[PDB]
């Protein structure tokens, strides 16, 4: 009631598990819901996760700057967009002695999936903007603070910054996301929240990447 960005924050945390959050509900099952600090990332991990999540950001910010949608024009410019400084990041592992992976199956299948729901449900791609961005501002940065610690030596990677003040580019979106769901049905958004799970799935198996 207090928006229908609220709505999304409500499942999306409801899934989380109480490992990872106040909210959660969901069980300790897999590898990657272990807490962070428990965490034991490899640089060559981190990487294949890197371009996995390269290739889905390269992904939705190219569906966003290309598309005359007006829900999906609506979030050009967010300040959020990650494809270019995950190319600095790339970059700087190169330089660093590290070859680069090319793109595994994780980010393949999420970026495939991202664009079929692009073309045909715009309720449910939209989900998977909301969860993959705001995601990556939530827990994403506890774990990049992690693995810098751990195996970086405290590189504050270009993927973990912000042009502007996060908290206002975040807010941003947020009424953008509340303005392109009030010219939506009741059903339409319903359906946008039950997608919520499909987006932990697909982003689930790109963060146990760092893992591997
Ligand atoms: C190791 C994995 C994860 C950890 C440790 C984590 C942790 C967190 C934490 C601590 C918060 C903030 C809670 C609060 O301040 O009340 C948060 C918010 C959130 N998380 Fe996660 N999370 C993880 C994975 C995910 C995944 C896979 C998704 C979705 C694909 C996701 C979606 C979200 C969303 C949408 C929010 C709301 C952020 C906002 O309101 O700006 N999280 N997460």
């Amino acid at each position: 009631s207090k928006g229908f960005v609220e709505e999304m924050r409500f499942v999306a945390m409801r899934l989380h598990t109480k490992d990872q959050a106040k909210e959660g509900e969901k069980e300790t099952k897999s590898i990657e819901e272990r807490p962070v600090a428990k965490w034991e990332p490899t640089v060559e991990g981190y990487l294949r996760f890197l371009v996995d999540s390269k290739l889905v950001y390269d992904t939705l910010e190219l569906i966003i700057q290309d598309s005359n949608f007006p829900t999906y024009a609506e979030f050009k410019n967010t300040g959020l967009e990650r494809a270019e400084k995950l190319s600095t990041d790339l970059e700087w592992f190169k330089e660093q002695g590290y070859e680069i992976p090319e793109p595994t199956a994780p980010g393949k299948t999420y970026s495939q999936y991202l664009k079929e729901l692009a073309e045909k449900d715009p309720q449910a791609f939209i989900c998977h903007f909301y969860n993959i961005y705001f995601a990556h501002s939530a827990g994403g940065r506890m774990i990049g603070r992690k693995v810098a610690e751990r195996i970086l030596d405290n590189k504050e990677l270009e993927f973990y910054k912000w042009d502007g003040e996060l908290s206002q580019l975040l807010q941003n979106v947020r009424e953008k996301l509340n303005k392109v769901a009030e010219e939506w049905t009741r059903e339409e958004k319903n359906h946008c929240l039950e997608e919520t799970e499909k987006s932990f799935k697909y982003s689930g198996e790109i963060l146990r990447l760092i893992l591997s």
